[PDB]
């Protein structure tokens, strides 16, 4: 009853055409441990085939012409992707793929293009008079043809670049009669730009086929939904106008999540506002202050961590997570939730009842990078908190935030599901304990802690109430026997 999304990759795996097989593989396994949703990495060809899928060459190459130098791309081929997809449908788990739809990487040519640069901390600031580049922005799929569709890309639908081949530098240059694209993040002045070929959604043909594409997408991989990538960068009305074309064209929910990079719940509500509420974003102040309790050493105020996020004030909006491809150790947005506090956050997000928690494919299972900083594989201690969440996450929740350390929440369990309810603490100091009301209902009850970090056994009181225990540095999850 309760739903759980993956991350289905990190940014680290190798190489090896695998993936998409890998997912099919798991998905009993994902299935059994209660995942209902998967989010699964760009699935079109990108800049190389070891292309995390961000660079985007070829949204209508799914892995299935042979262009930059493969068929697959990183995860696989088309085939293997639709038949993970299907293996993941057959138990009801849902699959969000990711839309990258800022910029378009791996031009097949370079065009001549009148442009000037912009400073690169306000990019409304021009810099230089017009002077001629040489611009990757020429598109024409050699590989592909016209097979699901003859658009071709040319500097006219891109907005600028960071790249001019002729003096081999690195600016942003800004095209000849075109402007940043509005609304978007105004960070550095306007952040329409970000990297690669910035797609200019000023564009009547380039708004068309972008919709087009979404929903070509949506029917091409039976997709019940998509994460949004990059955002801040991407006008806002447009990305709100393409959910509900691909939703409208499809008849389908089409939940989705976007990736609104800010450490700042006010820039998020003011994304959620411009796009009318129709959809999600993920928790990105929620991760931070998980990030900076696992560092501060006992330190950290844990009562904050009810404050400043999307889940506590839009919990229906928000998409909670611990890390991702980018937050994990070595990549862009690094702020890596600490091992020994890791734990804990996954309490936070699975066995609270506000949002909508995500668990991450580098924290199941571990990181594959090439420093001594990895994250670990974490399997093992996630898969009772999972359990927690499938079993026990149920029904009226209170709050026992009133400590710096130890704090605490309990579910009273719900009648449609047997023995649900659950006492947790956690703590980012010294143990202890904490009484804590777990509903009159579950009174003489003997509950166990479902991690198996305490060995003790709890009997509920005739009021409700039990006496619950964590260890240092810890979390606990007591579930009834
Ligand atoms: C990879 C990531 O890049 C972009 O993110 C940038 C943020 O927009 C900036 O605001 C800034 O973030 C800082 C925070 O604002 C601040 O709170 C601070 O504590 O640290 C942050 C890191 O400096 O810098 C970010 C890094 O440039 C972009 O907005 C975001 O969407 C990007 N993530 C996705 C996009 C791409 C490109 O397609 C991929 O490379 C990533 O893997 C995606 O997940
Ligand atoms: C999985 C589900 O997540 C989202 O909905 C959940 C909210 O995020 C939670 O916060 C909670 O909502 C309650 C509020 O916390 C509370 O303040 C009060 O307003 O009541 C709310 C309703 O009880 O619980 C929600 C889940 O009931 C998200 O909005 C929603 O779209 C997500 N559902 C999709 C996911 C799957 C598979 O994972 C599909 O089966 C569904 O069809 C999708 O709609
Ligand atoms: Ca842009
Ligand atoms: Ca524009
Ligand atoms: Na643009
Ligand atoms: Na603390």
């Amino acid at each position: 009853l309760n739903g759980t999304l993956m991350q289905y990759f990190e940014w680290y795996m190798p190489n090896d055409g695998q993936h998409w097989k890998r997912l099919q593989n798991d998905s009993a396994y994902l299935a059994e441990h209660g995942i209902t949703a998967v989010w699964i990495p760009p699935a079109y060809k990108g800049t190389s085939q070891d292309d995390v899928g961000y660079g985007a060459y070829d949204l209508y190459d799914l892995g299935e012409f042979h262009q930059k130098g493969t068929v697959r791309t990183k995860y696989g081929t088309k085939g293997e992707l639709q038949s993970a997809i299907n293996s993941l449908h057959s138990r009801d788990i849902n699959v969000y793929g990711d839309v990258v739809i800022n910029h378009k990487g791996g031009a097949d040519a370079t065009e001549y293009v009148t442009a000037v640069e912009v400073d690169p901390a306000d990019r409304n600031r021009v810099t230089s008079g017009e002077q001629r580049i040489k611009a990757w922005t020429h598109f024409q799929f050699p590989g592909r043809g016209s097979t699901y569709s003859d658009f071709k890309w040319y500097w006219y639908h891109f907005d600028g670049t960071d790249w001019d081949e002729s003096r081999k530098l690195n600016r942003i240059y800004k095209f000849q009669g075109k402007a940043w694209d509005w609304e978007v993040s105004n960070e550095n002045g306007n952040y329409d730009y970000l990297m690669y070929a910035d797609i200019d959604y000023d564009h009547p043909d380039v708004t068309a086929e972008i919709k087009r594409w979404g929903t070509w997408y949506a029917n091409e991989l039976q997709l019940d939904g998509f994460r949004l990538d990059a955002v801040k960068h991407i006008k806002f009305s447009f990305l709100r106008d393409w959910v509900n074309h691909v939703r409208e064209k499809t008849g389908k929910e089409m939940f989705t999540v976007a990736e609104y990079w800010q450490n700042d719940l006010g820039a998020l509500e003011n994304y959620l506002n411009k796009t009318n509420f129709n959809h999600s974003v993920f928790d990105v102040p929620l991760h931070y202050q998980f990030h900076a309790a696992s560092t501060q050493g006992g330190g950290y105020d844990m009562r904050k961590l009810l404050n400043g996020t999307v889940v506590s004030k839009h919990p229906v909006k928000a998409v909670t997570f611990v890390d991702n491809h980018d937050t994990q150790p070595g990549q862009s947005l690094e702020s890596t939730v600490q091992t020994w506090f890791k734990p804990l956050a996954y309490a936070f997000i699975l066995t609270r009842e506000a949002g909508y928690p995500q668990i991450f494919y580098g924290d199941m299972y571990g990181t594959k990078g090439a420093s001594q900083r990895e994250i670990p594989a974490l399997k093992h201690k996630i898969e009772p908190i999972l359990k927690a969440r499938k079993q026990y996450a149920y029904g009226a929740q209170h709050d026992y935030f009133d400590h710096h350390n130890i704090v605490g929440w309990t579910r009273e369990g719900d009648s449609s599901v047997a023995n649900s309810g659950l006492a947790a603490l956690i703590t980012d100091g010294p143990g202890g304990t904490k009484r804590m009301y777990v509903g009159r209902q579950n009174a003489g009850e003997t509950w166990h802690d479902i991690t198996g970090n305490r060995s003790d056994s709890v009997v509920i009181n005739a009021e409700g109430w039990g006496e619950f225990h964590v260890n240092g540095g810890s979390v606990s999850i007591y579930v009834q026997r």
